[PDB]
């Protein structure tokens, strides 16, 4: 009688079966492109005979149950709650299941984590035989409906300009099962208005995209407007199932594939100096096997003030030869796929969603991995005594000041470059001894990778 | 801890076991198709009665290894080398191994000898039980390895 209308219908994620409360359970911002539904396998049995009677006959039998198919979209919208004053994506356990298949847990480092700053989400702990496991509940109307054992295949994430941020969630559950009784009431489960305004508050635009690119063997850097991107985080998994004869059957757990983090990035071609024709023509002048590549997507673009922002960080990606594709204006497509550092040794890339972003948190972020610890920003290598020369046979130990001065890792290395009349030590000691009369430099680079530079030229001399 | 792959193997070609140069190894461009190994024969003993409550077991014995096998496919690829400005193969030693049994000599006019217009490769000299003698040396990632007093069977 009553008829169900799609409009009306509400999902809820769930970890658990029983006992559902506020942090097992949330309302999902789920867009209108909604499907869900479980088919089947079945054999068709045909007899071929040769006698004056042929027999056209068909029997069919069903075999088994295929997996459960869901698929949704939601909006990319960061924000802190204020029970607990740290920034999270509205659909964290999406992310939890992505990344990792522990228990959920936001204090910690492995996984989607929370922090006061940003929400990071890395997969190094991905490397298991099964995720999280989730269980997809769907209230169309007042009918009930739940997919059991839901696990998270990819999200489909989209990057373009014209079209506001989002992401495609499509996985697959063990069995689709229809409720009448109410496993939960869904009002106070579901989002109230007040968390509705802060989340509204903050909005990703991928109108402002821009893409930090970065070779690890030549340092070159580029600056690329972006047309249009989409990059991807799949698991590949496939379900098990049995093949009994006598009667169907049902999918049973699940074996989680190889990792794929692959993205492909549409951007104009550009005469300028360290533009997309420079980078284009020299990948295909240095046309080698294994590429390793700073690949930073930044979401929403980068401003002083607080900005919401999403970001993609792959440290040592591989960067396919472009093909650059025609059309009214030359735009060029580039595709990328992170690879580990080792095979099983994770760190394949980690992404930052938060409403609050000043270019020094998405840097630091970028730099060392979290947005709320500091990285060196500038060096400048400070003489023992505000010494400007040295003469032969004299020791000098060289000091250092680093900004900002709330910075995690302070510590830099020694060495020297150019002019060969001194040597440096571990902890700075500068030597010379005869026969150097030429200029000599010194360089300090800290460990974690900023591009920080700290030079002087120390003019050397005979001496007295 | 790591995984090796077989599209980083590289493979040298020596006559030496020690001293080696550009003289005595070079590398030797190989394919996909590359392939190398040893195999290990074995024995069971196993007691065959005939009465009730026989008894029904085994055992083995390790008893012999077989020669190791390998091969791999290169492209014939002649050019002119610089320091000698003699038309050489990159796979040299291999076609004198496959030729002759006699100290490789590019010099003479016996197995593999080369000259300012091309390379070339009799078998004059083959009358030997035991042809000249390489080393395959097999470089998969980072670990190393080498099959030991090697014999070009075939080409």
């Amino acid at each position: 009688m009553s008829l169900q209308l799609l409009r009306n219908t509400r999902i809820f994620v769930s970890t658990v079966k029983t006992g559902h409360n506020k942090t097992n359970t949330q309302e999902i911002l789920v867009q209108d492109d909604i499907s869900w539904g479980q088919d089947s396998n079945s054999t068709d049995i045909t007899v071929n005979e040769a006698g004056p009677r042929p027999t056209r006959g068909s029997k069919r039998f069903n075999d088994s149950l295929n997996a459960a198919e869901w698929s949704f979209s939601t909006y990319i919208l960061p924000y802190k709650d204020k029970n607990t004053s740290k920034q999270i994506v509205p659909d964290y356990m999406l992310w939890h299941a992505l990344s990792s298949g522990r228990a959920i847990n936001l204090e910690g480092t492995t996984g989607a984590h929370n922090n006061a700053t940003n929400f990071m989400v890395n997969f190094k702990d991905n490397s298991y035989h099964e995720l999280a496991m989730l269980h997809i509940y769907i209230l169309t109307d007042k009918t009930w409906s739940y997919i059991d054992s839901c696990q998270i295949n990819q999200a489909e994430v989209n990057v373009d300009i014209e079209d506001i941020g989002r992401v495609t969630w499509s996985g697959n559950g063990n069995q689709l099962i229809p409720l009448d009784e109410q496993p939960f009431d869904p009002d106070q489960i579901g989002i109230d208005d007040e968390t509705y305004m802060t989340i509204q508050g903050s909005y990703i635009k991928n109108k402002l995209t821009i893409l930090k690119i970065k070779d690890m063997d030549t340092n070159k850097s580029y600056d690329i407007p972006i047309t249009g991107g989409t990059f991807t985080i799949n698991n590949n998994i496939t379900y098990l199932t049995p093949n009994v004869m006598s009667r169907v059957t049902i999918p049973i757990g699940s074996f989680t594939g190889a990792f794929e983090l692959t993205g492909s990035l549409t951007a104009y071609l550009n005469d300028k100096s360290l533009g997309s024709m420079e980078l284009y023509k020299d990948l295909i002048k240095t046309l080698k096997v294994v590429n390793r590549f700073e690949i930073a997507l930044v979401l929403g673009g980068e401003y002083d003030d607080e900005r919401p922002a999403a970001i993609l960080v792959a440290k040592q990606a591989h960067v396919n030869i472009p093909t650059i594709e025609t059309d009214d204006v030359l735009g060029t497509s580039v595709e990328f796929k992170a690879i580990p550092s080792d095979l099983d040794a994770g760190d394949e890339g980690y992404l930052g969603f938060s409403s609050k972003y000043t270019r020094t948190t998405i840097n630091n972020l970028i730099v060392n991995g979290d947005g709320a610890t500091d990285a060196v920003t500038a060096i400048t290598v400070k003489s023992a005594g505000n010494v400007t020369t040295l003469n032969r046979s004299a020791t000098l130990q060289m000091s250092v000041e680093v900004t900002p001065s709330s910075a995690r890792n302070k510590e830099v290395t020694w060495a020297i470059t150019a002019g060969d009349a001194a040597t440096i030590n571990a902890t700075g000691l500068l030597r010379a001894d005869a026969s150097k009369t030429g200029a000599v430099t010194v360089e300090a680079t800290a460990k974690d990778g900023s591009g920080v530079k700290g030079t002087k030229v120390i003019t050397v001399t005979a001496g007295g």
